[PDB]
């Protein structure tokens, strides 16, 4: 029980000291190491409850029961004398810096999930290198260290969204008193794709510092995984070698996928290429519905371009409907235009891309909507947003062993256990997680202290709050309200409901009945909130509060007692009354 | 038990039906009433703990065991037929309108707290009249219906909060690629106090047009009680009468203090005049240190002005005092100056308002500093806030009975009664209790549900959240620090903190290391959160809903496992991990 953690932890740490706060032979050790600037972990066995279990266990290890004990990769080094007597030979660092691998850890990916997990273990004296290599995409777009949401994800795409919302305050100014006349106004793309460019090279930069300074080696190359702990690099050059480590963590991301029709991979771009694109891409087509798709034609249209999202079904598949409707109806009334029900069947091309004078081409996009009709139109952009995949065929051979699902995705215990047990994977690859960067993150860190310090807590992946940064944005924590329905029976689901408006928006002549939110209840269980939901300005901002009471199992009473903050949107929470099933309308 | 719970229902509802949702004989009851259009309350029985008691114990009053009953102000009037008696005969409405008093109830103060309570009373069928006078200030400002927060309050100075948030937006737009040069734009004073004051009077038509539709008689009227049941009322022609109330609420809140110095009434404003002031203000004092001083001083400076605050002491006496210096250390990074430990002498007048052309006089301030050093200054505007106070002299009869504390503010219990029976408190002349919006409008709608509904529920007065709005603004729910390690002792506070940098704020480039937040914890009960503190935008939004976790009992390993919403400023509150006992620098 204690005894098998115990082994667990001996045979994983890197360098590991148990110790005790109250001993100062064990602060002699820790003042020894390091001094000669060895990192290593620290167990306080009067910290722990059954800290005397632990010290009878160690003697298991080590023939003795005393504190200090210090082990390195498995191996008993000895006590306080032991320890000093190497140091004053001159014995001490190769016995730390001795290892049947090249490195205690290798992370292949140098992402959101990749950095985390190798910054962490080499806070506790793991050996540690990171592999990153970015790909290029079709027309050679390429970036720096820190992966997708860093380059060419959410940092960008909230500094965009913030340039369009920008566009409503020059409005409102107007109405508040300052002499300025929107209509005179008018927007430099290239300007903005400088500053955004400008703050990703210093984010680049900054995490190849961090790295530097946890003594953590980065390689710019490709990782393939050939065998349980080897690892097949090719750099820069080409020139390939191979290195070994104890433990493997896999953190390769995604990429976007493209149809398979003609001109798209030719004509078309993704997601890669604008958030550095030269020139400003003019009238586009958007192919897609998910949030990507969404957030990008929401600030291009903000931005004064002339936008078209085609839509083969429904938006924002996966999220509640009747929000995923207001999302749109909201988009459409503040000018991007929607092709209904409608797929592409090829792209043509019309003019090539002008390189000199920084201007787009021009294509031909031929199309049909589900009733037969024909869709023909021109554009200067088309985007494409129709999803993610993983190539892991790419980061790892099929003699390895490791298990993946039916789309491409590896199979993990709740600890990130592959079939394979000194590899793991985190972040978007891990098979049915959310694929979130602070989702990413935090599997990355506590996988670490597991692996290198002894820690046993494990990443909770249910009810993460999200936020889609549409022109207005949409927040939620939990179920959606057709979930919930599904799952208990429309019965026992009450949901309490109703309109705002923000005070900001009064003066400014805004509309007065378009923001909302809602709360989804189970009945039979207190009234518990299952699912909430918010449609408004600073969403993020206001739902991130809540997933903490939603996390702690939180009430329909809970939001009641609670007062609320006044003049704020996010206090309509606290004084929700109108139900569904009463039919009573929900505007103010 | 029950027993007394039931007698104080009777005794109190005005019209209250004692039902049965399986029963269609009170189907048949309440649509006889509805159709009579007689306002009522209902407790079904059927859904309800021991509803078999109760059934059980109306006997007491009626002789009869089943369902349904339905009293009159205290009186049994019959069971199914002996209703339809009544309606048949119609002799229904004389007996459900026949009353010992004029009113079942009478709300003396038609504000947040006073508009609530009528409200919420009416909908259960009780006759309520709402008061409500507005005494002129000194200089002759007057304002419609609906109190403090509405007229002079929260409402204007949030709206003239955002036209000084505008400039930094209209700064901002160019380093996201908009075309506007923010230095040849300027503020209109009077075109804003235009659009503030038209939305301020579509909320008195709004509440003049809900009290109609509710039934509720409302009086422009001063309300003196001068006896536990009766109210002595003045109108526009100084006419004087009486009228009587079962129960009385008196709600009438508080005005801003002005200092005893030669000048101050005759030369000087207060909020009550300045969010309806018809010229700018020009070159401004304003002396005192609380939240509506910074909150003012704040917007002034941001729409150009040219503002000088003068501090006795310190900065928001009675919050965190790590925080308030943050926020006046922003203020005065941004503009605003300072007069520290200074207090005034005098105001003398050296030219009058220009009524006709629209401008202010000109004012000499005379005062001296602390160590005794003299201050002496000219400007146009002098604003006072230090401090409000009630004066119910002009409420309520010494004779009655009613017991104030000290202060002038009423003593209550914990269910709002005062020492006269009949006779309850709400809102900012409840001694003790936070003086905030959102707390008035709890404490009457849940005060109206015990009187007329039966309702037991209280309002709980603990960790209400707070805002203060200043140009960098700080929300806070909880005990400030020195309040917990005065409570608990230094060695059982842990306190967690972090600078932040808005993603906003890189290519606008904004300062670095300026937001800041924190958790005040206890170390002896599971590091309990006592107190959260943040400082940077939207600051209202994102404290909000972590006053329900806080309300729960949320933990430190509560905040932790609960993943961030990416990216927005709120997530910084679920990774902190920086001890002030560890001495680690907490910037980014
Ligand atoms: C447009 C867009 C907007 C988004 N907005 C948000 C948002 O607002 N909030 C949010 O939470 N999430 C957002 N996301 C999702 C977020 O980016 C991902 O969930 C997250 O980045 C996944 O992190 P990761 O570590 O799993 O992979 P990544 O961050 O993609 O890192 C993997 C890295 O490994 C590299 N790599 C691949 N193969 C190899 C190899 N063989 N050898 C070496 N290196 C290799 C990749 O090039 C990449 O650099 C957005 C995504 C997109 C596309
Ligand atoms: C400048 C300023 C800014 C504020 N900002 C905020 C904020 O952002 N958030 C927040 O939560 N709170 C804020 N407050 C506080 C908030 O306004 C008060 O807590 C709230 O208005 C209290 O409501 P009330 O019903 O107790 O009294 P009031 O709202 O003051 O209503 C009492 C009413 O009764 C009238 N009256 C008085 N005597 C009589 C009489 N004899 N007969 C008839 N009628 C009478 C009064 O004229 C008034 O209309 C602010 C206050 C000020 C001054
Ligand atoms: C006694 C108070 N009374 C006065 N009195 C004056 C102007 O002396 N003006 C009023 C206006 C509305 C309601 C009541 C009013």
């Amino acid at each position: 029980g204690t005894s098998q953690w115990l082994r667990k932890t001996v045979d994983s740490a890197a360098v590991i000291l148990f110790s005790k706060t109250t001993c100062p032979y064990c602060k002699k050790v820790k003042d020894v190491l390091a001094e000669a600037k060895i990192k290593h972990a620290t167990i306080e066995l009067d910290q722990l409850s059954n800290g005397s279990a632990i010290q009878k266990c160690l003697a298991s290890f080590s023939k003795i029961e005393t504190v200090p004990q210090m082990f390195v990769r498995g191996k008993f080094i000895g006590d306080s004398q032991t320890v000093l007597k190497y140091y004053s030979n001159d014995e001490l660092a190769g016995i730390v810096n001795e290892s049947k691998y090249d490195y205690d850890l290798i992370v292949i990916g140098g992402g959101s999930g990749g950095l985390a997990a190798g910054k962490e273990a080499a806070k506790y004296g793991a050996k540690t290198a990171v592999l990153d290599y970015v790909e290029p995409t079709p027309i050679g777009t390429t970036w720096g260290l820190g992966g997708t949401c860093v380059n060419v994800g959410c940092i960008p795409k909230k500094l965009m969204h913030q340039a369009g919302l920008l566009s409503h305050a020059l409005e409102d100014a107007e109405h508040f008193g300052w002499s300025l006349d929107r209509s005179k106004i008018s927007h430099n793309w290239s300007t903005m794709v400088e500053g955004v460019q400008s703050h990703i090279g210093s984010l680049n930069w900054g995490y190849k510092v961090a790295l530097r300074d946890n003594q953590v080696t980065y390689l710019n190359a490709k990782g393939r995984l050939i065998s349980p702990h080897e690892v097949q690099i090719t750099d820069k050059n080409q020139k390939v070698s191979t290195i070994t480590g104890n433990k493997i963590i896999l953190a390769t991301g995604e990429r976007p996928k493209y149809p398979e029709i003609p001109g798209a991979v030719e004509y078309g771009i993704t997601s890669d290429d604008l958030f550095s694109l030269p020139y400003f891409p003019g009238k586009t087509l958007v192919i897609g519905a998910s949030y990507v798709a969404l957030e990008c034609a929401g600030f291009l249209a903000s931005l004064g371009g002339d936008v078209t999202v085609m839509v083969r079904s429904i938006l924002l598949r996966g999220f509640d409907q009747q929000m995923a409707e207001k999302v749109g109806d909201y988009m459409e009334n503040h000018g991007v235009k929607f092709a209904k029900l409608c797929v592409p069947d090829e792209i043509k091309q019309l003019k090539v891309v002008d390189t000199e004078n920084n201007k787009p081409g021009l294509l031909l996009v031929k199309g049909h909507y589900t009733d037969g009709k024909k869709f023909e139109e021109e554009f200067e952009t088309v985007i494409f947003a129709v999803g993610r995949e993983p190539q892991l065929s790419k980061v790892l051979c099929e003699t390895v062993g490791v298990k993946l699902d039916k789309n491409g995705r590896v199979v993990c215990t709740d600890d990130e256990q592959t079939t394979v047990s000194n590899v793991y994977a985190i972040g978007d690859i891990n098979a049915g997680k959310p694929q979130l960067t602070p989702v990413a993150i935090q599997a990355g860190r506590y996988l670490a202290r597991r692996l290198f310090a002894g820690a046993t807590e494990l990443t909770d992946y249910s009810n993460v709050a999200t936020t889609v940064f549409t022109p207005l944005e949409y927040g939620a924590c939990g179920l959606s309200e057709e979930d919930a329905i599904e799952k208990y029976g429309d019965k026992d689901i009450e949901v309490y409901h109703s309109n705002f408006k923000p005070l900001e928006w009064t003066v400014a002549h805004r509309e007065d009945n378009v923001c909302y939110m809602k709360l989804v209840c189970r009945k039979s269980d207190n009234m518990r909130v299952l699912g909430l939901h918010v449609l408004g300005p600073n969403a993020g901002e206001i739902t991130q509060g809540y997933a903490v009471a939603i996390k702690m199992g939180a009430t329909k009473a809970d939001f009641d007692r609670t007062i609320g903050i006044h003049p704020t949107c996010s206090e309509t929470f606290t004084t929700l009354h109108v139900t569904k099933k009463s039919g009573v309308s929900p505007i103010v």
